[PDB]
């Protein structure tokens, strides 16, 4: 009763609708398209320009401070762009079809970038309209019903439209129903509600670009909430990096039967994780839910550890499968809650796309290193140690309790105040070190347009990276001694 009265409120529909609008964007770009394009024998020609698809999804965040000061004519600032970003997807993915693979392959590539590109500021739009009207209690459910909108666009995108084109309609007309079957989504978009009016908007653009980052660095605790965003999920990745190997090689498991299992076990775990993370969230505090789910992630994978030793068995491989995909979705809810959470109704989207990336930031580094260990310490001890790298996020979400306590009380964050000399010194490498690491962009698109050879390329990088490791390791030590006296 209680429990389940969220489902039947209208403003439920519009999310997931506006979710798998989310979706049918993805795959039209990158993975249907070759499979069209396979026969006219897609080349190494062309990749140059494709490079770029994929990549406008990576850098959204760059050309994100756009969106908050900018409106359009009439319908306010979340309202008017997802009206915008919805009209232009539909006018490019039809007449994409339009098109002839012979001897317009350019073009057609042109086209998809384009596409890639209008999907990217869809759904950063979108995730600001999530972050500014959800209330306080129904965050969680809210991210679950989204993502469970995603995951049927993303399903709806690929498999359904490769067996309609492949069968009856044909790869033109595929094109075809998936520009038109964003007209439902147009319409979710026109009836839905809107952010109040009393929130103040940036006056400059410049002004849209460096007030997000003075108010989130002002705050009491800052880089200690930065730690715990970045490594919250270590003790994930490492696992989810070679789970399917390790399923491969470890055990003695068929490709065929791993990836069945997988593409239907773990989606429907994922999907039923978060749908109950978000029902009992509804109910429940941000930090207890946090701390729960947290320990409920880390013991997941021991399952993992009891598999590698005992010997090969289906019902083994699809329980230990089950369960951690549904202590992963289980927790991703109360991550994506506390996300939203941080960021200020006014900046909201800069704020979450910068969060965004700082979270995925880690799973970059764990993947050489999770090759390493294995060759070091087997196959076995490799997941007793995904175990043990959860403790650091359990960690400093227990010292970092006080302001998550009082924000759902009071509703803001205090300002800081205390050991106000040594915080400058810490801002200032850190700019410094994002510099360096933008100098070190600067010569890569330098080397890749083959207008000239740089030698210097991945000294740079790492110096960057070890220059922002030791400024956010100075402020967190600075906040904990603030904290402490
Ligand atoms: C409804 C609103 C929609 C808003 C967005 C519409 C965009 C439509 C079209 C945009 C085309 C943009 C072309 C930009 C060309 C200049 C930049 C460039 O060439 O960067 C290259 C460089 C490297 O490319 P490769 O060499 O292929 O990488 C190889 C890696 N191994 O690119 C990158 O590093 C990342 C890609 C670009 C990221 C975004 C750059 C900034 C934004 C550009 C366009 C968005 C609008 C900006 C102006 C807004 C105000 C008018
Ligand atoms: C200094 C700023 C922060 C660091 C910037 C450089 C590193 C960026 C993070 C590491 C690279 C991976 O970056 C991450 O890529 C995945 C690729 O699917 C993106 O994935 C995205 O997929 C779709 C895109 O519409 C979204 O619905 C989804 O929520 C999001 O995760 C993330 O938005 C991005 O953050």
């Amino acid at each position: 009763s209680q429990y389940l009265r969220i489902f039947q409120q209208p403003r439920s529909a519009i999310l997931l609708i506006l979710g798998f609008a989310s979706g049918l964007p993805l795959a039209l770009t990158s993975g249907t398209l070759q499979a069209w394009m396979t026969v006219e024998n897609i080349d190494l020609k062309t990749i140059g320009f494709f490079s770029l698809v994929g990549q406008a999804y990576v850098f959204k965040f760059l050309w994100s401070p756009l969106m908050d000061r900018y409106t359009p004519p009439f319908f306010g600032r979340r309202r008017g762009w997802l009206l915008a970003t919805q009209i232009l997807l539909l006018v490019a993915i039809a007449a994409m079809g339009f098109l002839e693979p012979g001897t317009q392959l350019r073009w057609m590539a042109a086209l998809a970038v384009v596409i890639a590109f209008c999907s990217a500021s869809q759904d950063i739009v979108f995730d600001a309209w999530k972050t500014d009207v959800l209330p306080a209690e129904e965050r969680g459910a809210g991210a679950a019903i989204s993502v469970l909108g995603y995951r049927l666009g993303m399903l709806v995108s690929g498999g359904l439209a490769l067996w309609l084109a492949d069968k009856w309609l044909g790869w033109q007309g595929m094109y075809w129903l998936m520009a038109a079957l964003l007209i439902p989504c147009i319409i979710a978009t026109l009836l839905a509600p809107e952010p109040t009016d009393t929130i103040p908007v940036p006056k400059t653009l410049e002004q849209a670009v460096v007030a997000p980052l003075r108010d989130f660095f002002g705050r009491n605790n800052a880089w200690l909430i930065l730690l715990l965003i970045v490594l919250y999920k270590l003790g994930d990745a490492f696992a989810m990096s070679l789970t399917t190997t390790f399923l491969i090689r470890g055990v003695g498991f068929d490709a065929g039967e791993v990836g069945v299992v997988n593409k239907t076990l773990g989606l429907l775990a994922t999907i039923v994780g978060a749908l109950y993370g978000g029902i009992l969230m509804q109910r429940l505090s941000l930090f207890r839910a946090l701390l729960i789910f947290g320990i409920l992630q880390g013991a997941s994978n021991a399952g993992y550890w009891l598999l590698s030793i005992t010997d090969k068995h289906l019902y083994s491989m699809g329980a230990a499968v089950f369960f951690e995909n549904l202590c992963g979705g289980m927790g991703t809810s109360a991550f994506v809650a506390l996300l939203m959470t941080l960021c200020n109704k006014s900046f909201s989207a800069t704020q979450f796309a910068l969060l965004s990336a700082l979270s995925a930031v880690g799973r970059v580094y764990v993947g050489p290193v999770a090759g390493w260990f294995v060759e070091a310490h087997g196959w076995s001890t490799f997941y007793l140690f995904s175990v043990a790298a959860a403790v650091p996020g359990l960690i400093l979400l227990l010292v970092c309790r006080q302001t998550l306590e009082y924000t759902r009380v009071n509703d803001n964050f205090i300002s800081r105040t205390a050991y106000p000399a040594g915080y400058a010194f810490a801002m200032w490498t850190l700019a410094a070190g994002v510099s360096l690491l933008a100098v070190w962009l600067l010569l890569l698109t330098m080397d890749a347009l083959d207008l000239t050879h740089f030698s210097f390329l991945p000294a740079l990088l790492e110096v960057g990276v070890l220059v922002a490791l030791s400024g956010v390791v100075l402020g967190g030590l600075l906040d904990y001694l603030a904290l402490r006296k």
